[PDB]
């Protein structure tokens, strides 16, 4: 069963193929610190039986939060609790790992539990357009904005390897800072940094590139995109497969593939499994390494998409919301007698 | 669902009728303290979703520990860590509440997973017959041993209740202390405390009476037995009928209904439910409140049992090491939209 099988990336072996999906939890303080739900949550999963845990989404500056209550990696001062939360995911048996990450016009809602509106901050972006009715419009970024942004992303990185995180994501996906700069649909600019295929890539590439200087080949670096915005005129498959290319030549570890979130009235053919066609057709038409994610909930789905050669990497995100223990489950349904902690040995 | 249905004992309301039952953990420290093992396992149910959690056999006195491992309430200074444990599971969202322990003539083995065997202690009981070769032979207890024990029983119940713990349950069952003065199959005094069903109820009914008089009627007392022994001629059914009667007359809230654990060497006819028709019987011919457990792993098998009125609440053991949030998934099949924690909200 491939599934249980070790995986070797950069210089590191996960015991297997299974990861813990990026999930905001709205928990933080307002400072961005990490609290007690962080400390019972992740660890939870680590015992559960992933050998990797993505931490959610981590802002690289106070105006790139989704929320009030975002985790973030802006100051020294996220240090002690960042390099708690990495130590006891890695003592409950897994690799600890985390997202890096601005919102963009997306920036500065209210809790989906609190009704999710925006709370009027003085967002930045490629161009003027704002997301949807009641979000503010905004400000297009200069070349000094972009490069303090880049900065932000080099020294969150250096900051997450000294709190002890082994795997590092970007979030260039879902509507957010980069991803937007990405689609049509959002970034309609006549400079450097909009209009052809290349110039759409050309400030998400320098941030990869310039975060891969610093994070040393033994340790993996990830990037997430939406594969495709849904969008009529929009982000295509096509537009995925050279911006891959140009990730592969930079020495980007794994391509982890989402879609959608750009922009709000789009239809989106909901399924088991259906995002999983973006995975395989970056792996076996450019070479690069892939994650698939999206409705993935059974052992059987998973490991037959691997046996596929659709992906490297299979990651999990609502099914370990509402059973974290799954994957110590599904070896045993695979004919894999799992590793439990001794405590729990007469469970299974 | 009577499954998700409120449930009235003594002064509190369990939001519902499922409680994880007691399972030592063997992760306390030498001293019998509290661990950060403990702080993630226990709050990990809570938030899965019971109504009541029954902490671990928790020793009297230091001779009564099965282990070296084993929690311990003999002393002020377990205090802090107890009062941390219960305060953390009731923040999760369940009710606190805790075994009381003495192991008797089965004290001082090893973890099951170094081996198991016995440590070579200085064991008490009622009469000199080791539980099996290996074993130390039992020192029999006077009167003076006996009220000794008795104290710890009383003072151990005081300081669960200064912790915030609101249930009470007395181990009484699997062939510990006060299970082995019931079982002729372990006790063959000619005095007092052996012989007749009514000598050998004698020290565990003093104990029961004792503790009733230190918690207040507003707080549940349990009683935890072994309905029968499966030994010919030992502790029958029809003799648990007469000590539930007993416990009812001196204000016990509820049997909880096991069954083995005296003697080594005898068939137990394992199976779904096969516990279930002592707690049947319980209810039904002496009219006190019951608890069912043993291989219990459905939510349609819990229902039933209700419906039958074969218990007032279901205890689940080993369906929840390898599947903490089974609650909040049974309640979602009986068509119960279940109460989750909103960081949760989108997994369910
Ligand atoms: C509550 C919640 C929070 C999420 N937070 C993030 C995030 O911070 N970053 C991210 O890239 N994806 C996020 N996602 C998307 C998931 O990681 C995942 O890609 C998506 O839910 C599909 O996988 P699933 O069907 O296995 O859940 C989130 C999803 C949910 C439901
Ligand atoms: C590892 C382990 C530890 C246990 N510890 C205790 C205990 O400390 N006290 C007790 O009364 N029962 C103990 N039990 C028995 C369980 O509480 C339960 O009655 C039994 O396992 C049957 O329920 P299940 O089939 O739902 O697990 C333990 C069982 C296991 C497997």
């Amino acid at each position: 069963a491939l599934l249980f099988t070790p995986l070797e990336l950069g210089g590191l072996r996960l015991k297997n193929r299974l990861a813990m999906s990026p999930m905001d939890q709205y928990s933080a303080t307002l400072e961005g610190e990490v609290t007690d739900w962080h400390l019972l949550h992740y660890p939870t999963r680590a015992l559960g039986g992933v050998g990797l845990i993505l931490v959610e989404a981590t802002a690289v500056e106070p105006l790139g939060r989704t929320s009030p209550y975002d985790l973030g990696i802006w100051s020294e001062d996220h240090l002690p609790g960042l390099k708690e939360l990495a130590r006891r995911i890695r003592e409950a048996g897994a690799v600890p790992g985390i997202q890096l990450h601005h919102a963009g016009r997306k920036a500065g809602t209210a809790r989906p539990w609190e009704g999710g509106k925006p709370l009027g901050w003085r967002v930045v972006g490629p161009s003027p357009i704002p997301f949807d009715e009641g979000y503010p419009v905004p400000e297009p970024l200069d070349e000094a904005g972009m490069e303090r942004i880049l900065q932000a992303f080099v020294e969150g990185a250096r900051r997450a390897l000294r709190a002890g995180f082994q795997v590092i994501e970007l979030h260039m996906a879902h509507g957010y800072l980069l991803s937007s700069f990405l689609s049509p649909l959002s970034n309609q600019r006549t400079d450097a940094y909009g209009g052809s295929l290349e110039n759409r890539m050309r400030f998400p590439l320098q941030v990869a590139q310039a975060v891969r200087e610093v994070v040393p080949r033994e340790l993996p670096l990830f990037v997430r995109v939406s594969a495709t915005d849904w969008g009529e005129g929009g982000w295509s498959l096509e537009d995925t497969l050279a911006f891959a290319r140009r990730l592969k030549e930079l020495g980007v570890d794994l391509l982890d593939c989402s879609s959608g979130g750009v922009v709000l009235r789009v239809r989106i053919p909901l399924a088991p499994g259906f995002q999983v066609p973006f995975a395989d057709a970056v792996r076996k038409r450019v070479g690069l390494r892939t994650g698939a994610v999206g409705l993935i909930t059974t052992p059987e789905q998973a490991e037959t998409l691997l046996q596929a050669g659709s992906a490297d990497l299979v990651l999990l995100g609502r099914v370990l919301l509402r059973d974290p223990y799954f994957p110590l489950r599904a070896a045993k349904a695979l004919g894999v007698a799992p590793e439990v902690p001794p405590q729990y040995q007469r469970g299974f």
